[PDB]
């Protein structure tokens, strides 16, 4: 597994659905391609397929399993999964099984183990980003804890209960295979909902973890405008307040070294500190 | 076998995105079933925050079957201690799950349901059975209430939110998978609104394209959590508020519900188009 992309910061962003994965994720490689001229690779791991949208321009990337499925095995071609989108950035989407037909997470195991016997991880890549699904870790959720994808992991997450408990269990799951596959927690990501406390709150949470709060992301209408343009905020707009806390963001996640083995906390625990 | 499970009782099972209400919304319809209108209910939790049921309880989490099995054993797990009587003797049961990153999250849903079944947990004389299930995969144990048929109506709890119709849509291809295989159906959508302008009409229309209908419209009331804070449902604590009304209304709508229908849900494109058009 060491073999992927060597020379490559290889991360993976985990947290609920909603929380603005996707949004950070893409704007956060949007900003070391075209800030920091970095060779950057996006690999959707969540079903809902749109991981790598406004990098690709607002065109839905065919994901690898709607490609094996209808056209099979043979068919599955690099040129077909993986696109190239702003500043040269690689995109590829796991996707995965029709709601109840299976394992949710099974697109991942497929995307990621073809996406190996192709080669589509290139070897002189800076930085592989992995927008994995928060809501359940396991099956193929878990694969880039269990499997050793990616050794920095970063939650996204807000100040709401759920997207709290969500990134506590997202915890455990690192401490899992902490040792196993020496995955590590870099950072949490607060994606700020504009609430008073809020930054406070993160501030105590992720003390009690045993981590730092890498970058507190503002809520801003830009992320919308540049949407509605089929754009990212630092395509869109370089110059925006926005565009310049992504900046600060890809910045800190490129240049860290404080990876930790969390420390989860009880429901009592988790609960008391919401409260407060 | 699965029809045998309360054969005089409306199974029903409450599907929805994470922290979309489905835990208050389930455990307040059922307090009013069993209390404006005397219903025997039971809550089988099948999600893995384990707090399903912890307003009927009265504030302290129930103790799940994953976690007595993980703890005591297998013979040691008995029906006393995994399903506890709330208020109004409703019958309360947590599937729980293992840790993160274990195994499979649904498997605690699994596990739990046949163990209820060879426990004779699920009692004839019941009225009125409630899942409080996992709505962000529909997967495993999570889907298990679709595929195996042990509820024959389904109501999906959103707001106006895109990532709450996205899950509601899923959740519906779930249930168009299993309709013919198990006479598993949509019975309506439950919309805990978010107090926004024009999220009433989004639902109408939401409904109106998947082939379904609004069952009722919860409104956001602060009174929930006042009552959460006491230990308490919103029934318990207050009968006589609005919200206890509003819950009252739905608990009744989705006992005297027949229009079950097979949804048809909707592509992106078109889920996309209408957020557009009202956000
Ligand atoms: N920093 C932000 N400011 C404003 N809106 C945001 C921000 N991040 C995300 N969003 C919005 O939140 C919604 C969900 O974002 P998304 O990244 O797709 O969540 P996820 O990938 O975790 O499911 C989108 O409509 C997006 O526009
Ligand atoms: N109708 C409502 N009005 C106000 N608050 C609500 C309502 N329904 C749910 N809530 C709040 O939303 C939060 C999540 O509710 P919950 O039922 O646990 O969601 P879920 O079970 O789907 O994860 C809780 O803090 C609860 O107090
Ligand atoms: S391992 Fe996870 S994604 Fe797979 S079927 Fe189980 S709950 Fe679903
Ligand atoms: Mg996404
Ligand atoms: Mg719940």
């Amino acid at each position: 597994f060491d073999e992927i992309a060597p020379d490559a910061k290889k991360v993976a962003i985990y947290g609920k659905g909603g929380i603005g994965k996707s949004t950070t994720t893409q704007n956060t490689a949007a900003a070391l391609a075209y800030f920091f001229d970095k060779k950057v690779m996006i690999h959707g791991c969540d079903p809902k397929a749109d991981s790598t949208r406004m990098i690709l321009h607002g065109k839905p990337q065919d994901t690898v399993m709607d490609v094996l499925r209808e056209e099979g095995e043979e068919a599955v071609t690099l040129e077909k999964v993986r696109k190239i989108g702003f500043k040269d950035i690689l995109c590829v989407e796991s996707g995965g099984p029709e709601p109840g037909v299976g394992c949710a997470g099974r697109g991942v195991i497929t995307a990621v183990d073809m996406m190996r016997e192709l080669e589509g991880y290139p070897d002189d890549l800076d930085n592989l980003f992995f927008d994995v699904l928060g809501d359940v870790v396991c099956g193929g959720f878990a694969m880039p804890l269990r499997d050793g994808l990616a050794q920095e992991i970063y939650i996204v997450t807000s100040g709401e209960m759920m997207a709290l408990y969500a990134a506590n269990n997202i915890a455990k799951g690192i401490l899992k295979y902490a040792e196993q596959s020496g995955v590590r927690l870099g950072g949490i990501i607060c994606n700020a909902r504009n609430v008073d406390g809020e930054k406070e709150l993160m501030d105590e949470f992720c003390d009690k973890l045993g981590t730092k709060l890498i970058h507190y992301v503002p809520r801003d209408n830009i992320v919308q405008k540049a949407e509605f343009n089929k754009m990212t905020v630092i395509e869109f707009d370089p110059e925006c307040n926005q565009a310049k806390e992504y900046r600060t963001l890809a910045k800190n996640i490129d240049e860290n070294d404080e990876l930790v083995k969390p420390t989860p906390m009880t429901m009592d625990e988790l609960e008391e500190l919401v409260v407060k």
